[PDB]
């Protein structure tokens, strides 16, 4: 299994992602990821619209993303990732979302004959009342059908706009890229309090943190 994300450094890479929710809510995100010494730096832009006023996102009735399997595959030399995602809801239901991501990695003609999987677990470990301060965690492992150190920092900034509401979120974190685990502490810098479910942002908050063989 080729690790196209770790081989994109020190150059860096970027991704763009569409997130289509079953009730018409739609979210678009890009991330431009670079490297400064010990740290990965993420510049994220996030737009979402057409979330129903009484749906689970505007009423904050969500309680985390379920474990997911994202399929990594090559289409005309472009590395892509598809995953169907489920947001657990208060009351016990599920709120479905289709993810389509294009991973613009350093090797611009990628060739996998031959697709592979990335299993995800993502969880908000802690948060305050209005999610102005959030501790986020991710576990990612890939499996079959000296630039990057064992410990690394991960900084990010998100400029976002969700149903008309602008906001800015910054974060500092760390992880173990070869083990595929990472944490980050996130702070709403503008637009507090967020009037929507924080869960729609967490997957935008870097596949370099993935356990590849």
């Amino acid at each position: 299994i080729p690790d196209y994300f770790k081989q994109s450094f020190p150059e860096g890479y970027s991704w763009e992602r569409s997130m289509t929710y079953e009730d018409g809510g739609i979210c678009i995100a890009t991330n431009d990821i670079t490297m400064e010494g010990d740290s990965f730096i993420n510049k994220i832009h996030f737009k979402g619209t057409n979330f129903p006023p009484n749906g689970p996102v505007m009423q904050k009735r969500t309680v985390g993303w379920e474990a997911s399997t994202e399929k990594m595959y090559e289409r005309d030399g472009v590395l892509k990732g598809d995953v169907k995602m489920k947001l657990l809801l208060k009351g016990g239901g599920h709120y479905r979302c289709d993810y389509r991501t294009t991973y613009k990695v350093k090797q611009k003609p990628v060739k996998l004959p031959d697709y592979h999987f990335v299993d995800h677990r993502i969880e908000i470990l802690s948060h305050d009342k209005d999610y102005n301060k959030v501790k986020l965690y991710e576990h990612a492992v890939a499996r079959n059908s000296s630039v990057i150190k064992p410990d690394m920092k991960n900084k990010l900034r998100m400029e976002g706009n969700v149903n008309g509401h602008a906001f800015v979120i910054e974060g500092e974190g760390s992880g173990k890229p070869f083990e595929g685990i990472q944490t980050i502490d996130l702070e709403v810098k503008e637009g507090a309090p967020l009037p929507f479910a924080y869960d729609i942002l967490t997957t935008a908050f870097n596949r370099v943190f993935t356990k590849y063989p």
